[PDB]
């Protein structure tokens, strides 16, 4: 009955889902991409947490939401005088963000 060893021993874990965009979401904001646009037929579930991980640090921000939906947009200054404008559509129930549509833009 020493397999707690095994337990302790054992590497976790850790991925998630929010950690699959975030990465993709590294990719789609290098200086390059002038613009993206992801549409999920099933939403990408993330706890709040996940998402505010997911923003981290824009400038401003603004919102709206009618019916079960949010229109989430973030804005990010950039270097001579590029604002950089990334937008998730959502539903939320409860404590748990259904994102169906990221994008993202540049704009002077």
């Amino acid at each position: 009955k020493q397999d707690l060893e095994k337990i302790e021993s054992d590497i976790i874990n850790d991925w998630t889902e929010a950690d699959d965009l975030d990465d993709a979401l590294d990719f789609l904001f290098m200086e390059k991409v002038s613009e993206f646009k992801i549409k999920f037929k099933d939403p990408l579930k993330v706890t709040e947490e996940e998402y505010r991980e997911l923003l981290g640090n824009y400038d401003s921000s603004n919102s709206v939401s009618s019916n079960g939906i949010t229109i989430d947009q973030y804005t990010y200054d950039e270097d001579d005088d590029i604002m950089y404008k990334l937008e998730f559509t959502y539903r939320k129930e409860d404590n748990k963000i259904y994102i169906y549509e990221v994008q993202g833009w540049r704009e002077k």
